[PDB]
């Protein structure tokens, strides 16, 4: 259990992505939180076809090989560790 043991405080959010600019996929799981979540915790996400400028891309990077290719592990990983963990 994860984010039920993290994002399960409301939304924790927490200084994780801070300032990571991570391209959150509508596919990935626990998006709903995911997306307002992340951004939320001072970061931003960009649409697939939109990351040109992102900084950050869950799973895959193609639509912005400049952004960073983190999973729901990070975010999580990251979130937790209070300061943006190895993207992967």
């Amino acid at each position: 259990g994860s984010a039920d043991e993290t994002l399960c405080q409301t939304k924790v959010l927490l200084d994780i992505f801070t300032g990571v600019r991570l391209y959150l996929p509508p596919s990935t799981p626990d998006f709903s939180r995911l997306r307002r979540y992340f951004v939320a915790f001072d970061g931003d996400l960009v649409q697939e076809f939109d990351m040109t400028s992102a900084t950050h891309v869950l799973g895959s990077r193609d639509k912005n090989p400049a952004a960073q290719q983190v999973s729901p592990e990070w975010i999580w990983a990251c979130i937790r560790k209070r300061r943006l963990v190895a993207p992967c």
